[PDB]
């Protein structure tokens, strides 16, 4: 696997199946962290593992460097130096990361995705889709065809 | 203003939704060129969480004969598997336009073959016999323009 791509608590079942599909595009595995707000091709699931809760999804990824999206002192996503086994963490659709989790993250690897002057946010499946296809860009997109 | 995004005959309208908030994120122009697979009804923006105001940046066109006309002069990039280079080996420019086929059909061939193979673009996959999302798509080509460019006019 490239990167791992973690969504805490996600809202929106259709978000949830994009983001499965975009980690077979750019060869990575989804950490869904429970409780999800929904129910839960078969070789598009054997990328998806499901955590109990965020300490669980800690225990697992122990060692990994986990980088998280928020706008609460962070850079824009393409001034971070990426790595191989890299963990993406993305809070929910309408209330992005509980303040206990990003006070846990340093600085450093908070990144936020740039915007113009409009009030509209971006999908989530977007947002993970620019920000894990600028790691990848900056890894040569190693394991692409 | 930043870039021309184009949609040819594109079919669903939750995909829409979620370009009109990334063209508004990078101070882009949308560009939808009919026929379309959905209408823009008060009730399918309000499903997406928009309104008309989110539509300021939002051009419909007849057919692509008017976009071609419309976009008299600029530099149009193609965005398809049927590409030749990687999106990030492009150097991209202010009032480029990227053009997207529908999700389901490539772009017809006379407009993927009218254009230099140079200006084809191909987003890097694990796994090929499956293709991105076309919002997801879009996002990926559309900040990496952004990135070359600095992010100009963002805040």
């Amino acid at each position: 696997k490239m990167f791992h791509i973690a969504l805490y608590e996600p809202e929106i079942a259709p978000n949830t199946g994009n983001i499965i599909r975009l980690c077979a595009n750019n060869g990575s595995q989804l950490h869904l962290i429970e409780p999800l707000g929904f129910d839960f091709d078969y070789a598009d699931l054997t990328n998806v593992t499901r955590h109990k809760n965020f300490d669980a999804f800690l225990k697992a990824m122990a060692g990994k460097r986990i980088m998280a999206c928020t706008t609460k002192g962070s850079r824009p996503h393409s001034e971070l130096s990426f790595a191989k086994d890299d963990v993406l963490l993305f809070g929910p659709e309408t209330r992005g990361l509980p303040m206990s989790i990003i006070e846990s993250i340093p600085t450093e690897q908070r990144l936020r995705i740039p915007m113009a002057a409009t009030s509209r946010s971006l999908n989530l499946s977007n947002a993970v889709a620019i920000i894990s296809y600028e790691a990848w860009r900056q890894l040569g997109f190693e394991g692409a065809i």
